[PDB]
Order: structure tokens, then C-alpha cells, then sequence
């Protein structure tokens, strides 16, 4: 159940990627993160399942302005390696 | 009311493409597109249709735009 | 695939999204190109039969008193 | 009546410019604008002129206005 510390944040334009990443740094310790070249999403790996849930609780909220953000349990196995 | 749904996470340029995508899940009686941007509200005809859209939450659409779908909560929009 | 393309015209920008949704019910819209300047959009359906259905809507009224025009698409750049 | 045509597809603010434009196809004996719809009905002198109007269906007028032209079917207007 190690995969339970990974979330997938999405919905932001590429220019706001780092901003959103900072915002999610507030929910815990990001041990690792993988941005995406193509899509509007990133994968964040927290230190504890408790921090991932805090991140998840943010699904649907509006960030830094006019950016509704989606947060889902990560399911990309290749990325979680 | 359980017929309204909010779709989000797409850049303004893909807005009508996403609406086209969501049109195929039921009959859209009304749609409102945020100007501030990033989301839009859609009101299907039946609750079973909204729940159909609702289930696409987290799916990746076309040009690889992950989309979020949640029950609509902006009361003033729903009138 | 020219015969699956159609161009819809005669509506104000404000009603563009609403018109695309109206035509979305005649077939499967595989591609659409709207003009930022003109009062027309280009729509590509999956089959010629759908386009023919969109075509039968030439000169009819859509809700708010918006008489729409529909003609086979002749813009070769858009279709390519 | 084969001399009546109804032109459509233009915003309220272009009504006069479009009428002016269709005045170059024949003598417009009578014209009726709609206070609600994006169309006007134009009665020409000859059917020969009216057919010339109809030949303009689908063409882009002036700026960015594609225009539709069809035979008038409004019986009330053709009073």
C-alpha cells in the first residue's frame, strides 16, 4: 500500500505548474514529483498516506485565482515505478 | 438539480471541444461557461445522464487534457 | 472526405456554443473549426448522411429567432 | 410570389448595410425588417432580380458576414 501516498494533480495550464506544486507542498513533504510534458497534470508522492489524503481533500477547489484543480489517487504504475 | 454538473480543468481554447465531448452523455438543457475560466456548468435532462458525466471525472480527453467532473454547487448558476 | 463537411452560419458569437450543441444532435462531430472573425463555423461529421441532415436545416429557426444557414463546406484549407 | 426573398444571418447593427447591399441587384419595392430575428424580407421588381439575389446565398458579405437568401415563405408579410 505504498502506492497510497501518490496523488495526481491536474487541470492547470503549463505556465502555472510550479505555482500549483508550491501550493501542494503545504499539505506535506513531497518526496518526489513527476511533471508531464504533454498533459495538464503532475504526480506527487508524499511522505505519508495521511498527507496524500489531505491533498486529495482538495479535489475540486479553486486555486490561486481561477484554477479549479482536480486531485485523484495516482494509478500510473510506470511512474510510481 | 442532481442534474447539474461542473466540468473543469481545460484551457479556454478546448472549451467547445470538451462541451462536444460531454454532449454525448445525455441531452444538455443548458450550459454556462466561466469567463474567469477553467470550468463550465452543464445541466443534463436526467439525473442518470449527469451521473454518466460524473463518472468521467479524471478521464483524459483528446489532446490529453485530464478533465474533472463534480456535482454542481454554484447555487446562483443553477438559479 | 469533403462530403462529411458542412459550414453553419448566421449566428452572433454569443450563440456560437449553443449552435454547435444544436448541430451536435445530427451526428457525431469529429471536428469543428469556428471563425473568430466571421459568423460561421466548419463542422465535420462522421458520415455524409449526418451532414445531409445538418444540411436540411438551412434556413430554419433555432430558438431565440436565429435563422441559420447551412452549406456544403468549400474552404479547402480547413478541410485540407 | 416569385419576387419576394428573405435575407438572413446578420446582426441587428448590419441590417442597413445589408439592405444597402441587396439594393444593387434590383429595385427594392418594399422591405420588412424583423425586430426580433436576424432576417429581413425584400420584395424586388422582377423575379429576374430576385433570382439574382438568391444567387447570393452563402456568400460572405462585406466584412465577416455570410448571408443566407431563400424564397420568402412568410405569407403574412406578403400581405
Amino acid at each position: 500500500h505504498l502506492d497510497d501516498t501518490w496523488v495526481t494533480v491536474f487541470g492547470f495550464p503549463q505556465a502555472s505548474a510550479s505555482y500549483i506544486l508550491l501550493q501542494f507542498a503545504q499539505y506535506g513533504n513531497i518526496l518526489k514529483h513527476v511533471m508531464s510534458n504533454t498533459g495538464n497534470w503532475m504526480h506527487i508522492r508524499y511522505q505519508s498516506k495521511l498527507q496524500a489524503r489531505k491533498a486529495l481533500s482538495k479535489d475540486g477547489r479553486i486555486f490561486g485565482e481561477s484554477i479549479m484543480i482536480g486531485v485523484k489517487p495516482c494509478i500510473d504504475k510506470n511512474v510510481m515505478e
